[PDB]
């Protein structure tokens, strides 16, 4: 009977041995380490390890890749004596974060030396976790690769399949003052619904096929990059962004519903915009006061 | 002819910048700024700014942000003069953008622009510290805006997931479950097809990286529907084409024919090629109706 460990590091790590427990994986020990002695507390698996107990304290590593690796060093001790007796050993991880990106490394090296076959799976960000957590994790694959006997490297990109945000919210008001359109906006409209306003929330929502007006302009209002709370606004400007195939009608039935939403006696600037959309129309909103 | 002009500051603005410049946006000027010199260098704008070249020397700011930004003071002035309307544009919770854009955004107001910052806070699974350098920079930052557009990244991954935030990473955390369950089923939980451990260490000890694939399939060619799947899968890092060594998993329910496994096997067989040395083992799950799964784990290249 072979003996079989895995490890879960950092909190996708920690959260990827509850899911195994949970499914009622067989034949296999389970431990979870982690900088932050939180996740640990909640963690399905019986066998704990905080990271860097004497440094870190178990308040978690933040974003830099060195602490993990550091906490993983102080803690080689119980690491080793927690993965003692495997004859294989995974090493679970998401790469991107302070702890799982430094530490999986060292936890590897400790377990291969102590002569189990090592195997490292982990994922990798989303690109639109941005450029610092992407190349911490490439940094943090090719450690880990060393150390591993095997690696299988999942991409949360690819997984998707199976951000243009900041881009977006600017579009939705730019396009409507520098691009001619069927419908477009003058930028003192703009600036009458934007000077010293304070926050402003930005909706989106797309809609394929007839009746896309009714299914986008829908999706927009209750979109959560609003965090529900639309309505009451004073102010508010729309954009209605489509295809060639795009009439004044289906605009005005779009902000037509949108209208409704906000309440009575509210500003409602709006405009259109043409994308390269087959009858999918995308609704965007930004509201103010 | 309104003058718009868009400043990305740090990682997060530099990123989106240059999203709007691939994308072709119409009307605006760019600019970027960073501490860091070298992701600048490789910007597609036309306007750069390297912020505080004598404090951080051209070195990411990891406070910092915000007195870089202050003695950068003229070379931001100079590139934002004119504009009737100035976005803002960075991610909180940062060492450059957090301190920088309120900088940014105030000298952008008192040249006379309609200042609009857009930013996004952290995804919580940042952390709590990460997340309150935000909050902070948030504040911050509206003190000196016409109007503030904030998208939190927790909402952004719903938006682009569709999923509630509590289950955003499920899928994640069940393939990291299938890449272990993959092997250990095969050793460890008996079944018609077991594995030695001897043989999976073969396949995998002293390897580098391992491919991993699957696919489900069902009804009645659910084998060529389920090994055609795993051997395409957008999880393969490359093509199992020519690989060495490869352990498939074939699970099945309780009508799983012997037939359909030997296919499975049969069709990576032959879609890897060659001399390949392949061991596979079977698994059952009784949660499966008329479905099957196959798994590769492919290495040797
Ligand atoms: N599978 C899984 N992946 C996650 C989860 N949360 C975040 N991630 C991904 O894993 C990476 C690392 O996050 P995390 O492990 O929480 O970082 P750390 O604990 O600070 O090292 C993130 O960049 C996300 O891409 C999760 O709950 N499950
Ligand atoms: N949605 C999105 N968020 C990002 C992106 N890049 C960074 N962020 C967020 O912005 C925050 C600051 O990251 P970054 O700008 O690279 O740090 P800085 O350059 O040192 O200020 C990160 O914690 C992420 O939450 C991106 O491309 N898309």
């Amino acid at each position: 009977v072979a003996s079989i460990k895995v490890i879960g590091i950092g909190g996708a790590g920690n959260n990827a041995v509850n899911r195994m427990i949970e499914a009622g994986v067989q034949g296999v020990e389970f431990i979870v380490a982690n900088t932050d002695a939180q996740i640990i507390s909640v963690s399905k698996s019986k066998n704990k390890i905080v990271l860097g107990k004497e440094t870190s304290k178990g308040l978690g590593a933040g974003a830099n890749p060195d602490v993990g690796r550091q906490a993983a060093i102080e803690s080689a001790e119980e690491i080793k004596d927690a993965l003692k007796g495997a004859d294989m050993v995974f090493v679970a991880a998401g790469m991107g974060g302070g702890t799982g990106t430094g530490a999986a490394p060292i936890i590897a090296k400790l377990a291969r030396e102590q002569g189990a076959l090592t195997v490292g799976i982990i994922t990798t960000p989303f690109s639109f976790e941005g450029r610092a957590r992407n190349s911490y994790a490439i940094q943090g694959t090719e450690e880990l690769r060393k150390h591993v006997d095997s690696l299988i490297i999942i991409s949360n990109d690819r997984l998707l399949e199976v951000d243009n945000i900041l881009r977006q919210g600017v579009q939705t008001i730019t396009d409507l003052i520098a691009v001619p359109s069927l419908i477009n906006l003058d930028f003192a409209d703009i600036k009458t619904v934007m000077k010293n306003k304070g926050n402003a929330l930005f909706g989106i929502g797309i809609g394929s096929g007839k009746d896309k007006a009714i299914e986008a302009a829908n999706k927009a209002i209750i979109s959560p990059l609003l965090e529900a709370s639309i309505r009451g606004a004073r102010d508010a400007i729309i954009n209605v962004t489509g295809g060639n195939t795009l009439t004044l009608n289906d605009a005005n039935d779009a902000v037509d519903i949108v209208k409704q939403a906000i309440g009575g006696e509210v500003n409602i600037i709006f405009g259109t915009a043409v994308n390269e959309l087959d009858d999918e129309m995308i609704v965007t909103v930004i509201a103010t006061g």
